[PDB]
């Protein structure tokens, strides 16, 4: 669920998921589609590709079990669909952290940039 995702993002990036990534670029956030503007945005594109293919559970509301163990994320979820959700979320948290070096606050304001047509997953 968004609760686990938000915690993972805090754990890995040190950032507030909602304020830093709730509306960033063409892919980070509800309703956001379009070609990625930078590496952070690409993380969010990959993430949506990852979870949108799952049919048997809900990314937003279904909670799952994971541990923050030895300063990393371990998906410890028995439900196969929720384990896949967890892996998608783990991947985006890591990706966002690895790309902090190019995070750009300009992409938090939708009017400041244009979005090209989305690429395929």
């Amino acid at each position: 669920s968004l609760l686990e995702l938000g915690k993972m993002i805090l754990q890995e990036t040190g950032k507030n998921a909602i304020t830093s990534y709730g509306s960033y670029g063409c892919n980070c956030g509800w309703g956001h589609r379009g070609q990625p503007k930078d590496a952070t945005d690409r993380c969010c594109f990959v993430h949506k590709c990852c979870y949108k293919k799952l049919t048997d559970c809900n990314h937003k509301t279904d909670r799952y079990s994971y541990s923050w163990k030895n300063k990393a994320i371990i998906c410890e979820e028995k439900n196969p669909c929720l384990k896949e959700m967890c892996e998608c979320d783990k991947a985006v948290a890591i990706c966002l952290r690895e790309n902090l070096d190019t995070y750009n606050k300009k992409y938090k304001a939708y009017f400041k940039f244009k979005c090209k047509k989305p690429e395929t997953c």
